[PDB]
C-alpha cells in the first residue's frame, strides 16, 4: 500500500527509536493515557496510576513500552509482509487483552505525535505520511485476524 520510498521514510524515522526503544515506548504510553484515560483501564499492572509523575516513575509502564515498540519495529521492518509477526499479537488482543480497534488508532496517534516531537528533522511531511499509511495497513490487518478470531473490534 506504501512505496518503496515511503517504507525508507518509515525506517529512517524508526532508526532514531532503536536507541532508545524503551523510553520512546514510555513516551508513547503516556501520551496515550493522557489524550485517551480510558485506555489506561485496560493495563491492570498500573490502571491505578494518576499522574505524569506516578507514570514517569513506573518501571511496569516503562517495560510495557519497550514490549509494545519492540514488537511494532519488528512488524514495520517486514514491509508488509508481517503475517507471521502479527498472528501472535492479534491473538492474545483479541482474546486476553481485548482492545478494540479505536484503541489502535489512538495509540497510532500518539506514536506520530512522539516521533514529530522527537525528531522533526527525520520527520517531515512525507514521512509523516508513510508512517500514518504504514500503522493503518497495521490496524487493518489486525482488524482481519479479529474478525476471525471472533473479537467484533
Ligand atoms: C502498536 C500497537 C501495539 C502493539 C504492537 C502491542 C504489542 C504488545 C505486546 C508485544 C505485548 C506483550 C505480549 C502480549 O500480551 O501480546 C502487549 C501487551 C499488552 N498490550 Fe498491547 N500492543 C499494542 C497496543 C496496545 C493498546 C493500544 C493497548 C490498550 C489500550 C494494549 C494493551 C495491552 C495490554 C493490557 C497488555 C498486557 C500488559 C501487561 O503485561 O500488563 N496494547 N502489547
Amino acid at each position: 500500500g506504501l512505496s518503496d520510498g515511503e517504507w525508507q521514510l518509515v525506517l529512517n524515522v524508526w532508526g532514531k527509536v532503536e536507541a532508545d526503544v524503551a523510553g520512546h515506548g514510555q513516551e508513547v504510553l503516556i501520551r496515550l493515557f493522557k489524550g485517551h484515560p480510558e485506555t489506561l483501564e485496560k493495563f491492570d499492572k498500573f490502571k491505578h496510576l494518576k499522574s505524569e509523575d506516578e507514570m514517569k516513575a513506573s518501571e511496569d509502564l516503562k517495560k510495557v513500552g519497550n514490549r509494545v515498540l519492540t514488537a511494532l519495529g519488528g512488524i514495520l521492518k517486514k514491509k508488509g509482509h508481517h503475517e507471521a509477526e502479527l498472528t501472535p499479537l492479534a491473538q492474545s488482543h483479541a482474546t486476553k487483552h481485548k482492545i478494540p480497534v479505536k484503541y489502535l488508532e489512538f495509540i497510532s496517534e500518539a506514536i506520530i505525535q512522539v516521533l514529530q516531537s522527537k525528531h522533526p528533522g527525520d520527520f517531515g511531511a512525507d514521512a509523516q505520511g508513510a508512517m500514518s499509511k504504514a500503522l493503518e495497513l497495521f490496524r487493518n490487518d489486525m482488524a482481519a485476524k479479529y474478525k476471525e478470531l471472533g473479537f467484533q473490534g
